[PDB]
């Protein structure tokens, strides 16, 4: 006796990126060429993994407090507080404390103060900052990243909290590479406690992405910033907490006026979709359409070509 | 008839209807007008004001940046709806969805992109201010006008604007949470607003879920009160829950003890009440969440708190 599977109701610009505060633009399915991102990673009965939280505030957000500085360019040392504002513990089973960007490159936004105890507690200040995510002193699973901000001579080691705005290129070719996980505590380490890769393991299947094309600082970059799932299924998958019958879900894609299905995915029980597609494709569908839950289906079901 | 219910979600796991940020803790408020615009939905999951289902969408304004005049609130910004198709100003709302329903400033981040003849593809970002307090601030009308850091790197291009706080202005116009701006700027009367909220029954107080919200300068504390968070108003939506009573008993429990640790009345026009008196700042334990009880009348007495 299960509690029935399902998917919240939602039409693509009703959807959140998981893997960047922005709404969703459009789906996507790639070639197959390895995919690990770990904002955005949920199971099906609602376990999420990686650096996965709930809000959509929290993605690529940092909350801590600035405490020492340095002369390199990675100039201000913010210690890092869980997302909630809680002791954050660099042993737990995590990779990085939840929220933590999950791709190389520079997030840029602005930084926040608010001064407690006794130097003028309630003092604030806020301004442009960056934070790149290719730096030696990156190392959020060990508790601190360092900030490049606008105006050193505004700024004082107290409560900060970092806002994200868009992303980009670093320079000297440190390129965005959405797929290229960073180093969590730093160079020479392994990541650990990761939400594993994601591929299509059936003949002339590809994965269906989508699609956000974010903010960017200046030059060219598109800005493209692809999830698995979108933040609005985990939060639902987190509350449902439905049990997966078997490792794959049959989805499709419906128009709710017209009531007819125009393609059918595969939804992975670890939180992605698969389509039977060849090449790179922006789908281009009804904006009113949405996926809906159909049944489950196994490993060698064979997908209606998209 | 489907069962009413909240989603299940602490404190910290709660978004702010009307500000981008999470929620910090509850208060109730002495009786004193509360009339905001985002953060509006009933229990059965229609959303009103300028109520939109996004997050990322609270405050945020998305459209083109068409002229600049010569005056502080120099670049006038087109908007469009969110999710960028066109904005109808002839529709029933009191502005486009995700409007600031405060009189302030908001400071944030702009970023543009090219699309068309210039330069194609290239982008630009900088910090922002939008005032509701600017004669120009006329987002019913379909525009607002932006004050930047940088005047001399910015395009006639597609724009979105991204909130990070809040704050008076710097020339003595306050951050007022509870006064909503004019929407199509002077000598008009807002229109299509949701409806005043306020305790009818006697010895009731408002219950709110509050944030401090950045500043960028100064003292505020950058409180920002919703009525109820972004979430519940997602969950109502999609649950569209047939409403048995005009008020629906809540507990807030201790899931660790079980215990519950006080009641309130959740009224079917989306907003809480608690038996009270004064200004209280509720300290409770930090996995506490509310649960629906059952459904009740209007002159329901309430446990005190
Ligand atoms: C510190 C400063 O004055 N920056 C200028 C500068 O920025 C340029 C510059 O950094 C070049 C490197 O040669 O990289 C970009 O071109 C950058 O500009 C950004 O990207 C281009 C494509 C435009 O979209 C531009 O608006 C954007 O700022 O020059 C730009 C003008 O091109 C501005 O003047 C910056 O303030
Ligand atoms: C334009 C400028 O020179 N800004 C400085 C400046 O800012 C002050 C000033 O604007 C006063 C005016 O009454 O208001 C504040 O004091 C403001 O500072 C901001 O608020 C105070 C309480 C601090 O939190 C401060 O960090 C913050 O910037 O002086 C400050 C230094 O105090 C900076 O130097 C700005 O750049
Ligand atoms: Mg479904
Ligand atoms: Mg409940």
């Amino acid at each position: 006796g299960s509690k029935p599977f399902s998917l919240p109701i939602l039409t693509l610009s009703e959807l959140t990126n998981s893997r960047f505060p922005v709404p969703i633009d459009s789906l996507f399915t790639a070639q197959n060429n390895q995919v690990q991102c770990q904002n955005g990673r949920c199971t099906l009965d609602g376990e999420l993994q990686g650096t996965t939280q709930l809000l959509p505030t929290g993605i690529c957000a940092f909350r801590g407090r600035v405490t020492a500085q340095i002369n390199q360019r990675d100039r201000w040392h913010m210690q890092l507080q869980n997302l909630n504002g809680t002791t954050y513990d660099p042993t737990d089973d995590v990779p990085a404390p939840l929220g933590t960007p999950d791709f190389k490159g520079v997030v840029f936004g602005m930084v926040s103060q608010r001064n407690v105890g006794n130097d003028a507690p309630g003092s604030t200040r806020a301004q442009q900052a960056w934070v790149s995510t290719y730096s030696p002193q990156f190392v959020p699973k060990l508790g601190s990243v360092n900030l490049r901000i606008s105006d050193n001579d505004d700024f004082q080691f107290q409560p900060t909290k970092f806002t994200p705005v868009g992303v980009n290129d670093d320079d000297d070719g440190h390129p965005f590479r959405q797929w290229e996980l960073p180093n969590y505590s730093g160079e020479l380490t392994l990541n650990m406690n990761l939400a594993p890769p994601v591929a299509p393991n059936f003949p002339g299947e590809q994965l269906l992405f989508f699609r956000s094309f974010v903010p960017c600082s200046g030059g060219y970059n598109q800005g493209i910033i692809d999830c698995l799932i979108p933040q609005e299924w985990i939060q639902h998958f987190y509350q449902e907490s439905a049990p997966s019958q078997s490792d794959v879900a049959l989805i499709r894609y419906v128009n709710p006026d017209t009531g007819r299905t125009l393609f059918e995915a595969k939804l992975h029980r670890s939180g992605y979709i698969t389509v039977a597609h060849s090449g790179d494709y922006p789908l281009v569908v009804p904006a009113n359409g949405h996926f809906r839950f159909d049944s489950w289906v196994n490993q060698f079901y064979s997908l209606a070509p998209m």
